[PDB]
């Protein structure tokens, strides 16, 4: 939270001052290694799995280049700015910039490299002696940020190359090129006893670096003796929207399993805010997700032969691919295990899940939250064999990942940045819940993390049952009420016993019963204008899934879509006056229609140009060139009917107009539009639902 808006800044100066600090044109050169833990690992600790990850990560360090097209902006000063906002969008937490001198070209480093993105990711926070996973924790913030360092090497190499310019990423497991020296030229850090020090990461860091022949502007060191002004006024209250330098301290004054967001003020209820009826809820089979629907070609040849490519048109979102698709196999197990003994005592439900939060915010999660994976949260089937899937765990724990505000507001929604949103934050994602259902797995709990690419259950319900959202008018998301709909979750599932969190109620229903906003500005009206219905069960804004998703899969000008989550009054800044109208909106019912109006009256969801920090290019035939048709760059639109609940008619695609469980890709089922519109028209009233229920109950 901080107290000024960031509105005004540009992505490449990130979320510290660093512009006000002291700086020269060089410095002497002198030994230095980077930051490592106070304490040691204890015997048994997350240690063996974020190597794991790391290990992974390290194979994308390097790979093909793709061919060099003629969209690449040319300025160094420019391609210098769209890398550190790149680096900052995957969460470093400083970024810099270098020459390379003969020094570092000599030993094993690619002789054309002339130039180097230094960044450095902070130690995450760990427990107290004493507090629930603490053992697990301490001693591996060196490896668990190496590892999130290779993440972020490999994703910006690729990137790179796929710009058509070899790169190379580079961190402490598998390095060509000193690190710290490169740290101290780029102005990151000074040195101190022979150890980096960093200004504003007073917790420790470690560094990943990319090299590459990519010219870019460099920067300056820092100065070398004396304070730098990193407690000047300006700073301490981040004027320009930076981090006040209270914050971390105010912040470490929460216990870790807690997270940042306060979910502890937030009411919580029995029975979600909407109406769940378990025994007429009916499973279904992976192979009905409209994107395998797509797949297979039940939406047209169109749909088909764009749904590999459709989120992979941007080279930063084909950095990310390898990663993604090289998760999957670790996702782990569905066996029963026997416990190992590891993990210190894990008698206490209470305590373990206190331990697995902690965990999830350690690693990077935004929110965490568990519920017990009921059998109907699983697919019916898998989409390639065809074969059950069996309710194989009892506990679902739930993370939500922030898809990032600041981009957002740069963008249309479905542009072409839209795709890397979602990639980013589902990469993010399945290493988080990797690297848990490991842990897991190592104490001997049968765990398995379920991803964008690989997933056995409907993150959905999850959501909903782990208190992360309520149901909203966008549909098939639901809202948060501090992030609200700008999120993607990761879920993995695992029988260590916790006890479990409890759904949520911040008067949601209510407020989404007076906005349209979301309705309003989607592309293809996919949203619903009217009231709540019955489906499969239970009570759902149902938007049209066969409209968004050819609009997703089959729109030209930008890769893919998430408007709707942009457009959304509860998507707001992180501020302080930010947090303050998500809070009259929960606590103050009669401010809410003007607080729905003033949105528009104030131009939320207008662009801001500021925030644009990406490149406009399309990959066609392994080469990145300019949009060949365009790029969406859409505005507020104006109010509908108010006659437009009535007249929209949407369709909806419950079980029974489906395909069925066992059902392959190798088989095809054209959708039934008309099936699905008067499918829609006959659902049943959530009110007519609540009096049948309670007539049976007699
Ligand atoms: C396929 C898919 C889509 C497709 C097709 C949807 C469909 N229904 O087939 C389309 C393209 C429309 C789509 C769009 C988007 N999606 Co999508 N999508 C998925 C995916 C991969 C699978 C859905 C599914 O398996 N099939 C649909 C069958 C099961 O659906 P259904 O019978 O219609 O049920 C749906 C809802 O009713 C709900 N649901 C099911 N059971 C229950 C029970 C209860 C009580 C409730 C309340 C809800 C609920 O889950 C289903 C979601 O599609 C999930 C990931 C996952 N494994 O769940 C993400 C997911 C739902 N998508 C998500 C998002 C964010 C988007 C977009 C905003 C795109 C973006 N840029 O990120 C848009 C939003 C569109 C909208 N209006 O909501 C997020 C939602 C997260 C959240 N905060 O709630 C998910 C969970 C991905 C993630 N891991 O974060 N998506
Ligand atoms: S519902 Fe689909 S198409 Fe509409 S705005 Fe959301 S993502 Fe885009
Ligand atoms: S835009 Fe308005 S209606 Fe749509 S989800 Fe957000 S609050 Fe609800
Ligand atoms: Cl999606
Ligand atoms: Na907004």
């Amino acid at each position: 939270m901080r107290l000024y808006s960031n509105r005004d800044r540009p992505n490449h100066l990130g979320p510290l001052a660093l512009e006000r600090l002291a700086r020269v044109d060089d410095v002497v050169a002198q030994p230095a290694r980077q930051p490592e833990d106070g304490f040691a690992a204890s015997e048994d600790s997350l240690l063996g799995d974020v190597e794991e990850y790391a290990r992974l990560f390290t194979r994308f360090l390097d790979g093909p280049v793709a061919p060099l097209g003629d969209a690449i902006p040319d300025d160094p000063a420019r391609r210098a700015e769209n890398l550190k906002a790149s680096a900052y969008f995957l969460d470093a937490s400083m970024v810099g910039i270098c020459r390379l001198d003969p020094d570092d070209r000599a030993g094993d480093c690619d002789p054309s490299h002339t130039h180097a993105l230094v960044f450095a990711v902070q130690f995450g926070r760990e427990p107290e002696a004493g507090e629930a996973g603490a053992e697990w924790i301490r001693g591996t913030n060196a490896a668990r940020t190496d590892m999130r360092c290779a993440e972020i090497a490999a994703i910006l190499s690729g990137y790179v190359r796929w710009m058509g310019f070899p790169a190379r990423g580079h961190f402490s497991g598998d390095a060509q090129v000193d690190l710290a020296r490169l740290a101290v030229r780029a102005g990151l850090a000074r040195v101190v006893d022979g150890v980096l020090v960093a200004p504003f990461l007073r917790r420790g860091f470690r560094l990943g670096v990319v090299t590459t022949g990519y010219a870019l502007a460099a920067d300056r060191p820092l100065a070398p003796e004396g304070d730098l002004g990193e407690t000047a006024p300006e700073v301490m209250l981040g004027i320009d929207g930076t981090r006040p330098g209270w914050e971390d301290a105010e912040e470490e004054k929460r216990p870790l399993h807690m997270g940042r967001y306060p979910m502890e003020t937030i009411r919580r209820v029995d029975e979600p805010t909407t109406l769940v009826v378990r025994q007429e809820i009916q499973r279904v089979a992976k192979r009905g997700d409209f994107f395998k629907r797509a797949e297979a070609g039940d939406l047209g040849e169109k749909a088909k032969q764009e749904k590999k490519r459709f989120p992979m048109k941007h080279p930063l979102a084909l950095g990310m691919q390898p990663l993604i698709q090289n998760m999957v196999p670790l996702q782990g197990t569905r066996e029963k295990l026997a416990p190992t003994g590891k993990g210190g005592d894990l008698s206490d439900p209470g305590r373990n899940a206190e331990a697995i939060k902690a965990l999830g915010y350690y690693l990077g999660a935004d929110f965490v939250g568990i519920c017990r994976a009921e059998p109907w949260m699983y697919y019916a089937s898998d989409e390639v064999e065809g074969k059950p899937i069996e309710a194989y765990h009892d506990y679902a724990v739930v993370m939500l990942i922030d898809q990032g505000y600041e981009t957002m507001e740069g963008a249309s929604g479905d542009d072409w940045i839209s795709a890397s949103q979602s990639m980013r934050a589902y990469m993010r994602g399945a290493e988080i819940a990797g690297v848990m259902a490991a842990h897991c797995r190592r104490m001997g709990y049968s765990a398995r993390s379920h991803s964008n690419a690989h997933s056995e259950v409907i993150h959905n319900p999850a959501i909903l049952m782990a208190g992360l959202g309520e149901v909203s008018r966008i549909g098939d998301t639901l809202l948060n009420p501090f992030i609200g709909p700008r999120s993607k979750s990761i879920v993995f599932t695992t029988d260590l016993p916790m006890s479990v969190d409890r759904p949520i109620d911040f008067g949601l229903q209510d407020f989404c019963n007076q906005c349209r906003k979301c309705a309003r500005e989607c592309p293809c009206n996919a949203i619903s204008f009217g009231d709540k219905v019955m489906f499969n069960g239970y009570e759902i804004w149902k938007a049209d899934v066969e409209k968004c998703t050819k609009y997703r899969v089959t729109q030209m000008k930008g890769s893919a879509c998430g408007r709707c989550m942009k457009m959304c009054p509860w998507n707001r800044e992180d501020t302080v006056e930010g947090r303050r109208l998500a809070e009259l909106s929960i606590k103050v019912p009669e401010a809410r229609a003007a607080i729905i109006a003033m949105d528009d009256a104030l131009q939320n969801g207008k662009r801001n140009l500021i925030k644009r920090w990406w490149f406009d290019l399309e990959v066609i035939d392994g080469v990145a060139g300019a949009p060949r048709m365009g790029t969406n760059e859409r505005d507020l639109s104006p109010d509908r009917g108010d006659k437009i609940g009535a007249n929209q008619k949407l369709a909806m695609y419950p079980p029974r107009l489906q395909p069925p469980p066992g059902t392959t890709l190798d088989a095809v089922l054209p959708v039934d539009r008309s099936g699905g519109l008067a499918e829609y028209a006959a659902a049943e009233t959530p009110a007519a639902a609540r009096a049948r229920l309670k007539s049976s109950a007699g």
